[PDB]
């Protein structure tokens, strides 16, 4: 039903967003960053979690024993996110000595003004838009919040109308492809990260300014491999109650690969998304 | 439990996967008497047997309508094989028959009762693409009783490339008559024909059959043959038959070619595909 799908979103600035955040969206616009605060953005699913990780340890010299000090989603807050009595990513960021390492999946254009006022360093990880579709469609049925996303097709049109939570991936990537002319924003993908992990791991380690070592370097591709972790439960995300994510149904560290877009969309089903993106997409210099 | 129930339900017989209830007295399909003037209408299962026989059925009563309505289809052609202890029963259906009888079948050549070989009956065959056949055989596995689970539609064409479904291989089945169609008495077909143009492949069923071509008769043929004709005809719709033998809620399911593009994901097109030329390669039948 049309009426519960949107029934659990509402609209800010023009993108579908989770009611709960919504709520207290004063609160992420008047954010007050630092010069130093590093913001990690991405479109749902397009493997935040992985280059989240990444980062930590550059920052952190490679120490795992440090990397499990805490949960993922406590060592790096999700911006804009809020859950009364659950959550405060404003308020975790708040609390943090820098350098802050930021998480968000807004699009460029609602990112707190205060970011680009201080020009702070941003790192925007891309991901192909039918595995990003699969991905999301299967955060929908685990993650409490979403409504039914109906069949995969029916998802896969909401998808191509943007009528999904951050709005347009569309929109999304190409907004943030300008935003990564700049030096100060390094826009990466995934299916980069799955190709050759070491060449991009040298590279966020130079953009970070760090010591590319080959122990680092080592520890880094060890510790952020697929296997690992999906089994640390610190980047798993298995510590949330399944009241908010249900893992029983689906696990948040599905498959890690690039192209289950092909065990999932029907041949008809591809040949009318490859027509909508080549509309959506033509105009762009981004490329796959 | 997929496999346990797949051999709960079939058997095979001379090295082809069946229904157990055709099977258990096949005795009585392999010692049919046929008739010289008997009419085969041979077909893998969901290839369009419907359509061509109620075509020849037309034929045979020169376009009356009305005549072809006097008892549904599966009385008026009996299914050769089809058998369910005294439920039901093809072979004692064409017995009772007085003559022209039209035969249906789903049999590979090598199974057909020798009797129709033996007195060279004319054998129309009806073939179509087998992408298409497996999305419309997987759904008489959930609608029609005597089938196993057949699981997802992935899990179920793969049964579908090894043969392990009724009537086994596909392949080998349009393949060997595809050889016995070089026969000037066995008129090999194709569904897609029959879409492309249905009238060029009326007039040539017309004087396979030695009847007279009019436009008349063709006419008449082709609007009363059409998909949403035939799906709203109670005597070639299958309504007949009661949820508990085919549960329809329908047989006359889309019609059209192609509905394997909604279907089949890229994964499973690209392996099918390739599976396909292995198992088509060294033959000059081409869909
Ligand atoms: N280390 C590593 N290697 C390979 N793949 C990985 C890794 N970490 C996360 N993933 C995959 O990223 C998908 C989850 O995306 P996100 O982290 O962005 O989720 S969220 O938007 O932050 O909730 C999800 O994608 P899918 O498997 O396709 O669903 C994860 O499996
Ligand atoms: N007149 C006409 N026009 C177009 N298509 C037609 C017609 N009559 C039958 N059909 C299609 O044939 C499919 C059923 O196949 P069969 O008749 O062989 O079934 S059976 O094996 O005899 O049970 C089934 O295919 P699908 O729709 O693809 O499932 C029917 O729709």
């Amino acid at each position: 039903s049309e009426l519960d799908y949107y029934e659990k979103f509402e609209e800010v600035h023009g993108i579908l967003m989770y009611k709960d955040f919504v709520k207290y969206w004063d609160n992420v616009e008047a954010f007050q960053a630092r010069p130093d605060d590093l913001v990690i953005a991405t479109y749902p699913k397009s493997g935040t979690t992985w280059v989240s990780e990444i980062v930590y340890m550059i920052y952190k010299e490679g120490d795992v024993e440090k990397c499990k000090e805490d949960v993922i989603f406590n060592r790096i807050p999700f911006l804009e996110c809020r859950k009364e009595n659950l959550m405060n990513g404003v308020k975790q960021l708040d609390e943090m000595n820098s350098p802050r390492i930021v998480k968000t999946h807004l699009p460029p254009e609602l990112l707190p003004a205060s970011f680009w006022e201080k020009d702070c360093k941003i790192i925007y990880l891309c991901r192909n838009a039918k595995d990003v579709a699969v991905s999301f469609y299967y955060f929908f049925l685990m993650v409490a919040g979403h409504p039914n996303p109906g069949s995969f097709p029916e998802f896969v049109e909401k998808f191509m109308q943007g009528q999904v939570p951050y709005g347009s991936w569309y929109k999304h990537v190409k907004s943030w492809w300008e935003k990564g002319k700049s030096p100060r924003v390094l826009f990466l993908f995934y299916e980069d990260l799955k190709e050759d992990i070491r060449k991009e791991v040298i590279k966020l380690i130079h953009f970070l300014e760090r010591k590319p070592s080959e122990e680092l370097v080592d520890r880094i591709i060890h510790h952020t491999s697929f296997q690992e972790m999906k089994n640390n439960p610190s980047t798993n995300y298995t510590t949330l109650p399944d009241e908010i994510m249900n893992q029983k149904l689906s696990p948040f560290m599905r498959k890690g690969i690039t192209g289950d877009w092909k065990n999932h969309f029907t041949e008809a089903l591809n040949e009318k998304f490859d027509k909508h993106y080549e509309q959506q997409m033509k105009e762009s210099t981004l490329k796959f």
